[PDB]
């Protein structure tokens, strides 16, 4: 069931924003893992002073990466005078921040109808306000509330080219990288306590919990059209293997963004792109499930994919899962960074067809089961 | 005139240590950009609780990346109980340098006989202590002390693989990169003050000046056998285009490693390859000099090099000046991060065989007046 009870109008998920040390070695590293084109640029040659911010994309998704400058750069200004071209960046915050979690998603940007009046609603229902309402260039405006740790929900809207103030890139510098990603599908942050988080977001977005069919426990919040799918995960304390959420909890200091969701055009295409180039500089993937794993694969999703397109599977690792309505082909890249924390989900979705519905085939739990069962088959075979 | 003063034994450059913020994605870059193989490791799953440790090598070139983890992982250790593998480290201290500096280099280390005599020695002799002898596994010694700004001169001394507690990296995450680059040849130093620096180096090394033949003076200090190469520079102020090395300074938030100059073993091999991957998130390199620089070339070094190997140099945008003893082709990164501050250079030296000798050829400076002329003349071409 869908009320469809947001309280302001949303579009799509608009970009994602990373706050790291250094934003060229983990924009140009991400760009060669992920075959994402630099296609935008805010920093000192283009007259900011504050924070070097660069843009990745590929399809519509909209990887941005930025770090602080020296203070001493920019100690003259004020706000109103600022060379910042996102107005919501602060030297302190973006220090401690990285500081305190070490590379991660400071922002998950959607586009909204109108970003003061989704500020507004959001806080006037239960929100706390991290950056108000700015209007930049009388063109965009973004804002910027909590939304878990130390990661805040932005909302930009347009009047009618990412953001004033940033430069298109001189073709030159952007090679047109592109391994069939497109845009992202769902966004995971892990934290101590799964109710209240649950309940402050929906509280505020008036987003709904969207229908489901180890070591967590977890739901998701949905839009309207259920395209911005904003999950949620809290530990399970007591099991034999320990929780990796609380294992992310411990080295990330805290809840946090635990996973980006990647959709392609093409899962086959991008794992193997994104495979040849590991070692060279790329994404690691984690490892692969037994043989026995795609053995189960024909009795389980035998009707939606030919034994050459399940033999792809198995030569790339993808896991699949399905729900009543869709199936779903995923795999997980290891941690993005030095910390056992983010990591990359690469998805594609095969059913639920009208454009396509959003969360067709689910999340994948229904893998803890068969990848468990699996795992004791292939012990098994010995 | 070589007086061979070195107060103690030295033998070769060993590494150098860049401080991070995220180690990982530093690493990954680097590697992908300058053909180096990850070789070993010292991080999480190696029980090192405190620092991530990533090693590159090509050939004798290594390469150091590090960074902080949640000082909360270690928060029950102490100094005889520490589970780092380099116990000079310390979160408080690279957190501060990496928000004072951002991405650059630490350490500069290099082999010597005994590293607590060395260290003895040279706080005997001016050194600042920064670090005090270490003896690791009874197998290896480290010391540091002060070079300039936030820089150590780091000993290391082996009794008879990088590092006790440092693992091999196993061969699947260890790609054989390689584009031909071999050694550290220099590595560079910005300071506001070259006569002070110098003294202070000088001073408690016994290095001597090494002999040359704008925006700067500079001098070289050099080992007994003029292996290990430490030049310095320092501003020249009032010139109508502003010193790059006082923009460095600012920039930077004071003295630092400038540049790093990297010997390849085939610089034309070196160059091809990393200009394949510039723009697939390698390094940038500076603009060419204009064609009547290489117009020039044939009268300069046309004993040297062939027109086919002078048209070379023109296709990749190498530079070459000349010595009384030698010939350098050299070639200038952009910078390696956010900041206009460090960067790198690529080098190959011809002449001086005995083994070549040390800074046979130069460091270029011969290059300003040859790029100044050749840039008068292109324009004049117009
Ligand atoms: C636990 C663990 C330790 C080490 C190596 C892998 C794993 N591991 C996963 O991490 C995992 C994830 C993240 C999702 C996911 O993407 C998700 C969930 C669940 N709920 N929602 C809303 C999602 O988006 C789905 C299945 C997974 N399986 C089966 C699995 O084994
Ligand atoms: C100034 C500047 C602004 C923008 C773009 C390039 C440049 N630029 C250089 O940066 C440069 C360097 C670093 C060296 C060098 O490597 C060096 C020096 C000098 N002394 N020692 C001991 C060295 O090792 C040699 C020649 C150079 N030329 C000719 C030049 O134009
Ligand atoms: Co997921
Ligand atoms: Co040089």
């Amino acid at each position: 069931k869908n009320p469809k009870s947001d309280k302001f109008k949303v579009k799509r998920f608009h970009h994602i924003e990373f706050w790291c040390g250094d934003a060229t070695n983990v924009a140009r590293r991400f760009s060669w893992g992920l075959g994402m084109r630099f296609s935008a640029k805010s920093d000192l040659s283009t007259g900011n002073m504050v924070h070097a911010s660069y843009l990745l994309t590929s399809g519509d998704l909209r990887f941005l990466f930025t770090a602080p400058y020296s203070p001493s750069l920019s100690a003259g200004e004020i706000k109103p005078t600022t060379t910042a071209s996102i107005p919501s960046f602060d030297h302190g915050s973006c220090r401690s921040f990285f500081s305190s979690h070490g590379l991660g998603v400071r922002a998950v940007a959607i586009e909204v109808e109108d970003a003061e009046s989704a500020f507004s609603i959001s806080v006037a229902n239960g929100a706390i306000p991290s950056s108000p309402p700015i209007v930049l260039n009388e063109a965009v405006t973004i804002a910027e509330v909590k939304l878990y740790g130390d990661v805040v929900l932005r909302y930009v809207s347009y009047k009618a080219e990412f953001l004033p103030g940033f430069e298109r890139v001189e073709d030159a510098s952007s090679f047109p990288l592109d391994y069939g990603i497109r845009r992202l599908d769902h966004a995971v942050g892990n934290v101590p306590e799964l109710g209240p988080a649950l309940t402050y977001v929906a509280g505020f977005t008036g987003f709904h919990q969207f229908a489901e069919f180890s070591g967590l426990n977890s739901a998701v919040l949905a839009s309207n059209d259920e395209m911005v799918l904003l999950p949620i995960n809290e530990p399970v304390h007591g099991t034999k293997r320990k929780s990796q959420i609380q294992t992310y909890l411990e080295h990330n200091e805290g809840a946090g963004l635990q996973h980006l969701a990647l959709m392609s055009e093409d899962i086959f295409r991008t794992l193997r792109e994104m495979r040849k180039r590991s070692s060279i500089g790329g994404f690691d993937f984690m490892p692969s499930p037994p043989p026995t794993y795609y053995q189960n694969l024909k009795k389980r999703v035998g009707d939606v994919l030919s034994d050459d397109q399940i033999k792809e599977c198995e030569e790339l690792g993808i896991l699949v899962d399905r729900d009543d309505q869709g199936t779903l082909l995923q795999i997980f890249t290891k941690p993005l960074g030095d910390r056992p924390t983010i990591f990359i989900e690469i998805i594609q979705r095969v059913g639920c067809m009208m454009y396509q519905s959003g969360g067709c085939g689910g999340f994948g739990k229904g893998n803890f089961s068969e990848l468990f069962k699996s795992i004791e088959e292939y012990e098994k075979t010995l």
